RNA sequence: GUUGUCGGCCAUACUAAGGUGAAAACACCGGAUCCCAUUCGAACUCCGAAGUUAAGCGCCUUAAGGCUGGGUUAGUACUAAGGUGGGGGACCGCUUGGGAAGUCCCAGUGUCGAUAGCCU
């Protein structure tokens, strides 16, 4: 249980991914030299999550591996401001039983580490993913012209009001719970 | 720079078609009385010195074949450890380690000697 800063009060109320950056650079070190550095964006809820994350998709990408490189820095990454809500895209590869998938996906949100949390419980509810088979290629927060879902879309005025229409009843605190009371409850 | 003699490694040395060839050596070359030798002096053996780089041989030439080394291939195939991982299964994949080979690329193409010499 380690929060990042930029986590909620109510740790219920999203997951634990926090966006990094890691980079780091062939072993050999030479000194005076001007190094060549890979520096890519992971999702994980570690550093060393991250890590993982870095060199799984580095050896992919490239020859390295870790016995033959160093890891410069991990560097966590915040949202700007917290004050207003943002439609973030998101493109993904995931595996499902079958073969892999290419997926772009649209979250309204305040942050984009919320944008993840809630793209991985959607990924696995609806498409049985694995958080371990996931991978995110590219990640926009999006300007209105560029908002292509109608789950997003659909949010967008000011006229939106939903009635409660039913309210399930939920005492304020433990020390009101009753199993049973001497009258019926009502929604709204 | 170059030669014979005996060589260690045994193609980066082999294969093919060519150019070139100071000197000295090596050779091709001349000849069968003698030791030796065969169906045959071809060869093997012996004795030489009229010719000759034409052979052998040195050195190089080929968007050459081969061989040698790197690149791609590819963090692919395969593989060590873990898995109350997924899948009806065949099988696939997650965490931590090792990690190849052919097509196609590019380079190289004999090296180390002891001994006596040629180039005054
Ligand atoms: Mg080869
Ligand atoms: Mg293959």
């Amino acid at each position: 249980v380690r929060k990042a800063a930029q986590e909620p009060k109510d740790d219920t109320l999203q997951m634990k991914v926090r966006q990094y950056v890691v980079s780091a650079a062939r072993l050999p070190i030479e000194q005076g030299t001007k190094p060549e550095i890979l520096q890519m964006r992971v999702f994980a809820r570690d550093e060393v999550h991250a890590k993982t994350k870095f060199w799984y998709n580095m050896r992919k990408l490239n020859k390295i591996k870790r016995s033959q490189g160093r890891i410069l820095s991990v560097n966590e990454i915040y949202e700007k401001s917290l004050n207003t809500v943002k439609t973030y895209g998101i493109v993904l590869k995931y595996q499902s039983r079958t073969a892999i998938h290419n997926m772009y996906k649209e979250y309204r949100d305040v942050s984009l580490n919320g944008a993840v949390s809630q793209l991985i419980q959607d990924m696995a509810g609806n498409h049985r993913a694995q958080p371990d088979t996931i991978q995110i290629i590219r990640t926009a927060t999006l300007e209105p012209k560029d908002i292509k879902r109608p789950a997003t879309l659909a949010m967008r005025n000011a006229a939106l009001k939903f009635p409660i229409v039913k309210t399930i009843h939920r005492p304020s605190e433990k020390k009101y719970r009753t199993v049973y009371k001497a009258t019926r409850p009502t929604t709204f």
